[PDB]
């Protein structure tokens, strides 16, 4: 039922700056906010999103995450002189104190809990807000590294006390490690703390023990802290992937968060002088699509570092852009992730197999487009439309005299027409995004279609056909790759069949859709997506395929609907409209007949394809 987005931000919290000379705070400025705030106004998503007001926090939900001692201890630093409040910062390690900062940490925090309202209340499908200072190095007592008062900690601790969460994910994108969240809740395991963050063998900063993958929580919450350490700086687009398909998303559905929030550092992008990582500000539009489908978007993003002003700028916007549901760029150049990337997700994989077995290792402004059937009317979403013009039908006649000159179905030539105008709409018009059109057969709709799409032109085409049997698809010139799930063996290495037999069948469907189907078509990085599905259900998974699928090809993806369903179409369409998706439940373990299947296709393909490999490679 929800709608829009949430966009929390204040120009107050730009009002307090670092005073005396300190080479290690000095990258933390007012400017931060004000210039994500600006890029956001110039790029026209600002102005797109509900801007929910920011609040103080009261003392009571400051409680929630720190000690009445140390409460009282910061609330004194407005009464300070300069003399007295870089005296009271020496108490802390890489942290300065202002005569607003007391007064603009309440509004960081306050405006995180506005967010969580706003997301929890169904007033918003998902948020940002825009706050300073950080929160993640704050712990129950001490300030630490730019950050007074924990905020994303304070949101889990309140959306666990004011409205009953059993599960909250904590993803902390962020290239320091927020060794004040996993303090929180070590020991607790209904939040799930995720850390991606610069260790270089614990020679940066914080140079914590604990932000290796050593630590995983202490007593009833083991497993529920997760530290992927970069131990080497210069991190690619296919480094931060690999770990969302190999560690963190994998984690994430079968954990099946009821509400996911994020420490959204931007110093974990290219250009920060902190990070030295290298990451594209484009990835974090697909950081932040991959996480939608759980917790059916309920999303909360809150901002923790990020101190290149030009680079912090466009991070900032890419995030909004997905939060919108705005059509994700494609990501060129993926490859294998480097070395140490492999190393550490080897390493952290295998820490965590004894608590999420999918790691274990054997030993060694319309955006869709619907055509259902003729005469069948259906209510749809206020981003969707309905059908052929004089110019269309010129070119599927002559398809007919060329390719099927035996094939006088007037329903089929509706099919085709339809096929052929939806993809000129998609790729040439560039007005509308996805498609899904009700095919009578397929043999000539998957023909047409395919063979129409790559003179639109498209340079390459991902395949996902769902069903049994070969499809007229010519997989060998490498403009197009193909992906099917049935009940076969497998040679060339653009193609990758999957068979599950099942009551674990949506179990499995997700470990291999996010171990192997994503890895390879992002990879791959088509102009299109063709999806089919045959007649021959089990559709509890397909509206999550469905949704993380269009990050490729900027979204553009056309479904093939064999044989009219009434509650398929729908799923389909309505994951293509972008609205939120229904969680799956905890996701339970597959079978070991599945998960050797899933092996022998990762080994079988991870040397063409690098991103498949989740641990480093043995030379020959
Ligand atoms: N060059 C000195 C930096 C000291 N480390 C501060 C950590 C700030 C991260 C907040 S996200
Ligand atoms: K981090
Ligand atoms: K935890
Ligand atoms: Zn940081």
């Amino acid at each position: 039922a929800a709608s829009g987005s949430a966009l929390i931000f204040d120009e107050e919290m730009s009002r307090y700056k670092l005073l005396w000379t300190d080479p290690a705070c000095e990258i933390e400025v007012p400017e931060r906010l004000t210039v994500s705030y600006e890029a956001l106004r110039t790029h026209g998503l600002a102005q797109r999103c509900k801007a929910v007001p920011v609040r103080q926090a009261t003392e009571q939900e400051i409680l929630l995450a720190h000690s009445e001692e140390y409460l009282e201890a910061v609330k004194q630093t407005p009464g300070m002189n300069v003399e007295e409040l870089m005296a009271f910062s020496k108490k802390y390690n890489d942290v300065y104190f202002h005569q607003n900062i007391y007064h603009c940490a309440k509004l960081a925090a306050g405006a995180t809990l506005q967010l969580v309202d706003s997301v929890m209340k169904r007033e918003v499908r998902n948020g940002m807000a825009l706050v300073r200072p950080p929160g993640h190095h704050s712990q129950r007592s001490a300030a630490n590294g730019f950050c007074v008062f924990n905020n994303v900690a304070f949101a889990a601790l309140y959306a666990k006390k004011n409205y009953n969460l059993n599960r909250i994910l904590i993803v902390d994108w962020d290239v320091h490690h927020g060794q004040g969240i996993q303090y929180c809740f070590e020991e607790d395991p209904s939040v799930l703390y995720f850390s991606w963050h610069r260790y270089e063998h614990q020679s940066f900063w914080p140079n914590l023990p604990e932000s290796d993958y050593s630590s995983v929580g202490k007593g009833k919450g083991s497993g529920f802290n997760i530290n992927l350490p970069w131990n080497k700086v210069g991190m690619t687009n296919s480094d931060y992937l690999a770990a969302f398909f190999h560690v963190l998303l994998p984690v994430a559905y079968e954990f099946d968060p009821e509400l996911v929030i994020v420490s959204a550092g931007f110093d974990s992008a290219i250009g920060d002088p902190e990070g030295e990582m290298c990451a594209l500000p484009e990835i974090f539009a697909h950081l932040t699509h991959l996480l939608m489908p759980l917790a059916a978007g309920k999303m909360c993003v809150v901002l923790e570092g990020g101190y290149n002003l030009t680079s912090l700028g466009q991070s900032v916007c890419q995030t909004v852009h997905s939060l919108l549901g705005d059509p994700t760029p494609r990501i060129s150049g993926l490859g294998t992730a480097c070395d140490s990337a492999l190393e550490s997700i080897q390493n952290v994989r295998n820490v965590q197999s004894s608590y999420w077995s999918s790691f274990k290792h054997l030993a060694q402004s319309v955006r869709t487009v619907v055509v259902p059937p003729p005469g069948v009317e259906l209510t749809l979403p206020k981003n969707c439309q309905h059908s052929i013009s004089e110019s269309t039908a010129k070119e599927v006649q002559r398809i007919r005299d060329k390719h099927f000159h035996d094939l006088t179905d007037q329903n089929i030539l509706r099919s085709l027409g339809n096929i052929i105008s939806v993809l000129d709409r998609m790729m040439r018009s560039d007005e509308v995004c996805n498609g899904c059109v009700v095919v009578s057969d397929l043999s000539v709709s998957v023909q047409c279609a395919l063979q129409h799409a790559l003179t639109e032109p498209a340079e390459r085409v991902l395949v996902v056909y769902v069903g049994d049997g070969e499809l007229p698809v010519k997989t060998n010139d490498g403009k197009v790759f193909l992906v099917q799930i049935c009940t076969t063996e497998d040679k060339c290495v653009n193609r990758l069949t999957l068979c599950l037999r099942g009551e674990s069948l949506t179990a499995g469907f997700m470990q291999a859709l996010l171990g192997l189907i994503l890895p390879v078509a992002y990879e791959f990085n088509p102009a299109l997506v063709l999806g089919i599905v045959e007649e021959t259900r089990l559709m509890r998974v397909w509206g999550h395929m469905t949704c993380l699928i269009q990050g490729l090809a900027r979204g553009r993806m056309l479904t093939l609907l064999q044989g009219y369903d009434k509650d398929l179409l729908e799923l389909t369409v309505s994951a293509l409209s972008g609205a939120s998706i229904s969680p799956l439940g905890p996701l339970r373990a597959p079978k070991p007949e599945d998960v050797e299947m899933m092996e022998k296709q990762r080994q079988r393909l991870q040397e063409r394809w690098g991103l498949l490999r989740c641990t480093v490679s043995e030379s020959w």
